[PDB]
């Protein structure tokens, strides 16, 4: 006669598990007891660095957003014991000397300038202020591309313009960025010279990079002749527009990049949680599937990713944390003359002679 | 393989493949553009593709001595054949060419004050220009325009259920269609009775429905209004769509010898039906034509659709509903009597 | 009451769909070898028997 | 100008054996193996066995999953495999025999007083799925009740061993034959086509059912005898209904066995796809319940743990055919069985030949 239907739970909580440096942004992990298999090699998972990297789609990442997750996102933010990880989310920026840094900030003001015009950019990028959070710059760069209006203490607004580009890249799932240089008076990939906050510190060398998106069609048996060539383009190609948002996507995976380096730097001075967690062996193997998209970019990272695929995978947050802190100081620590660069089956890889160094493959606009 | 049947049809062009085993004519249907036409309900999902790929002069076209209307109705052009056109709420392709205006060159799309219009076409011109587009007078489109507020929303679904509504018992309440698609374009206003709920596409173990997420109030009515956020146009769209359905249901029932000549395709009806669920909760003919077909157990051939559609459209209201009931359950519209199920059917798909 | 599934295995998602794959008492087909009033009867005898 | 653009994907997914019934197998690569590392696995067939437990199978389905089912069974060319598994007689020679038809008989004739019979067999006919008869016993055992082109209604009698079976998880059948003057297990004696044809039989043939019991981690003792039960050891009652129970086991082992015949059939589509060598693999691992009730099923076992455990569905249809056609093609009075660690398994004296353990059913 009378019914109302209410939920149930989902439960799995078999897979007991815990996070990792919870004060940290990208480098904040999930690590979960392997369920499914018997054996104790604990699988690990870093959430907010896999949606940074989907985000790089910011239309195709945010739609759901727009409609039905009016959370109470003001409880989240106004709460007094506010967390590092939710604020940077929500583009506010924060203080912390861990997560900010001052290197490269002329891209910082230069992203303020242009959007800071429209948008109330002051919680954002404090002006004149050298410390910033690239990872708050990231996320409202990404936000505002998607449509949404920051307010400055609750939540965004689905009430902005769309831009051009965050519409283009509806069609595409694949991402490959790479730099790119002038060499023989032609356009060629080559490996990663300058760093990331070189580039943000003198904005023009952004030209430089380049990426190339794809498709995810339907058929098996890609390269017949060649698919890329008819099912993938590449962003300096596109057609210049002023809504078309080129630079500030460059300049949203330049911050990426840079908070990355900035949270493995500051990961050196965690000291007691790297020793309490020695045993979780698939940090270095995590972050290396991971890390994918921005050594391309990158010197330091992508030597880095030389490192940890040298050493099989194994290292821990402490071992990968020191190696970290001895290539920061001591710049470069191997020749990689020998080495040279290849592009085939649409992966990017580094050959010495006839050994692969390293090879990645394009992340997945999620 | 297979043939193509009423070529000269846009949406009943339908493609015909000999699969069956029962016999040489045992032949399966499928209709291409229609599953474009339910799919452009998601304009910039449709359409994101297009946005950096090829393109094509359709001023070829003009100079064929039997052009072929197909492809002018996908770039929204007026074609001049009756059988197409439609006089019936043109007032619609006045006003949504009024609110777009002088920014887009719409007279390709509509000509200026003519009681004569294909809907298809304007629903074409609708869809693009709501993903961002901007017909040239060359005939073809460049991506430059800017992007609505509504099509940028409807990336996050996949799934839509069109349903009037009706403020019933001083409540709104979802309640069989009490009008028609061209009595809805020639009144705008009433336009505002219809509704619309949106899916996610759920997960399935040997299950083969699909989550319409919110049956509360999230539909599409919900959403705040904004000068950019063009629900009116979407439902412009939808209706201008289910006016081609029914005028190309028309054009067909004129199609007396092609018809009797190919009314071998049992599997033509059957197809029909389930291709075009979204538009049974909008209009009364379209119902009434989907429960005459299910009662008949499909099998339907286009001869026997032709005959039942001009009786249909000659005699108004065949049948009396008002001792069933409407309900919606699970995400499924259903049209129930009693206990029996007279009709159902499951959200369409966006894309 | 509201009856549902412990749905398959999944990790971290909340929902499978709860409401969708729930049902309630009073909304499932009358017959009468089901024991609703039973079953009701029951559950206000076992909380009447705590209170006692 | 800058760059060029470089890379794209083609992520998709397939099937096979469509028109099958229990060889319907889902054709995806391991997601890990980015080569041709091919998997198979068994939708219908998984179900079959799971449902020796009918009201732990058929027990959402007495509420949730009500849905529109007139239209799937009213279809120009209807597909057999959902069509069977909605218990509907079928014309398909291919999925259909003639051996073992008086015990369908026998069936009809149990359960007229519920089931209409042309829809579910029409009487007298030489010919009988019986998948379909499999399943409309186990849903009829849980409680349901069939429509001819309609949904089952959920509104009949449940059957006592349907609610005595909810509690046991795993299930083992086998053949007993007297000797020594005291029942024993044994290898089979007559094929599930022999066995459905001499109904008397059938008291021959026994499972022994086990719980699941994973609140302790410590491993199994002799209690696990203690938990256990045998289907002929429960109290008899005239409700309870052993002898269908039986009769759906046969019923679906000769179901398998004809389809396997007409397996022989798919030259092209077999060499098609020759690189799965771990389709045989997955048959050995999901077919333990069904190999120690008959000969050809045991053979087959046999040939493919000899053979490896992989082979290609080509392989597997062809030495089905060359055991059907010679018979016997190994005396197996050498070997004998034993019931090591509760497992069933044949060894020719130090060297086991075959291994099974029970299956998962609830």
């Amino acid at each position: 006669d009378n019914t109302v239907r209410v939920g149930v739970s989902r439960n799995t909580s078999g897979a007991a598990g815990q996070t990792l440096f919870r004060n940290f942004y990208l480098l904040r992990c999930n690590i979960l007891a392997d369920g499914r298999n018997a054996t104790k090699a604990v699988q690990s998972h870093f959430p907010f660095l896999s949606r940074a990297v989907r985000c790089l789609s910011p239309l195709a990442a945010h739609c759901a957003d727009r409609t039905l997750r009016r959370d109470n996102v003001k409880q989240i933010l106004t709460r007094e014991l506010p967390f590092s990880s939710d604020l940077i989310n929500y583009a506010h920026h924060v203080n912390s000397s861990s997560l900010t840094t001052s290197q490269g900030v002329e891209a910082a003001r230069l992203v303020a300038q242009v959007y800071g015009e429209q948008v109330p950019f002051d919680h954002i990028y404090p002006t004149g202020s050298a410390t910033y959070c690239p990872g708050a710059i990231a996320n409202a760069i990404s936000r505002i591309m998607a449509g949404f209006v920051p307010r400055e203490g609750d939540d965004f607004a689905p009430s902005g313009p769309i831009d051009y580009l965050a519409a283009d890249l509806i069609a595409y799932k694949f991402v490959l960025p790479y730099m790119l240089d002038m060499v023989d008076g032609r356009p060629q990939i080559v490996l990663p010279s300058h760093t990331v906050e070189e580039m943000l510190t003198n904005t023009s060398l952004l030209n430089s990079i380049d990426a190339s998106f794809g498709i995810e069609a339907r058929s098996d048996q890609r390269m017949t002749r060649d698919a890329a060539e008819m099912s993938s383009r590449s962003l300096n190609e596109l057609e210049d527009h002023d809504q078309r948002g080129r630079m500030p996507w460059k300049i949203m995976l330049g911050m990426m990049a840079a908070q990355l380096k900035v949270e493995l730097d500051a990961l050196a001075d965690e000291r007691t949680e790297s020793q309490a967690n020695a045993h979780v062996t698939s940090f270095g193997s995590r972050l290396f599937n991971q890390m994918s998209a921005f050594v391309t970019i990158d010197h330091e990272l992508m030597e880095l990713a030389l490192l940890i695929k040298e050493q099989g995978f194994a290292m821990n947050p402490g071992q990968i944390a020191s190696k970290w802190s001895l290539i920061r100081r001591s710049g470069p620590t191997r020749p990689l003359s020998g080495a040279r660069l290849e592009i085939r089956n649409g992966n990017w890889m580094i050959r010495e002679g006839d050994q692969t160094l390293l090879s990645v493959s394009p992340a997945r606009m999620a």
